[PDB]
This record gives C-alpha cells, structure tokens and sequence, in this order.
C-alpha cells in the first residue's frame, strides 16, 4: 500500500504516541462517528514503524511492544468490512487490554 516512511521510533514518547492514535480511535470524540477512518491514519504509522522503523530498544521483555502486535491483529479485525457492530471481545479485550496495557501500564500506576 505505502510501506516505508521516516519514522524514528524515538522512545517511550513514540510508544504512547502510536497507541495514542489507537486508543483515540476506539473512543475518539463524537466528532468522528467513524472509529474506522481515524484508524486508517494509524495504519500508516504501522507501516512506518513496522515497515521502516522496526528497530528500537528491545530489552528482551517488552510487554508493551508484544501487545502492539497482539492488538494490531485485533484492530484490523474491527475494520473488517467495517462492521459497525459492538466491539467484539477480542477487539474490546485486545483494545481494552491494549488500551489498558498501553494506557494503564504506560500511565505508571500499578
């Protein structure tokens, strides 16, 4: 589609920045009755990070990075035929688990 970019995967800031678009998609303001469209913009980042800036700081235990791949598969699951139906378990669970694992964990609370 458009593999390649200039991403630099700075660090943590870049980690939340990417998921931030995802977490915003699952529950974007009422100014976007198309959680799927906004997700499209995120897809670009994926190709950029995964298809241009895959390198980073893989300490060999990153629980967040592993989720990015777990939720990624789930995300695209919702965009399927654009099913405007209740967020499936794997979607909500992965997005919730990812949103929480992303938002909750990165938030540094527990």
């Amino acid at each position: 589609c458009d593999s390649g970019t200039g991403l630099t995967g700075n660090y943590s800031q870049d980690t939340l920045t990417v998921i931030a678009t995802l977490r915003e998609a699952i529950d974007l303001p009422q100014d976007a009755p198309n959680r799927q469209e906004v997700q499209d913009t995120a897809r670009g980042q994926i190709n950029d990070y995964i298809s241009r800036y895959r390198r980073k700081g893989d300490a060999g235990g990153l629980k967040s990075f592993t989720t990015m791949q777990t939720a990624l598969n789930s995300l695209a699951g919702y965009y399927t035929s654009y099913g405007a139906r209740p967020i499936p378990e794997k979607l909500k669970k992965r997005l919730q688990l990812e949103f929480t694992q992303a938002e909750r964990s990165i938030e540094r609370g527990v």
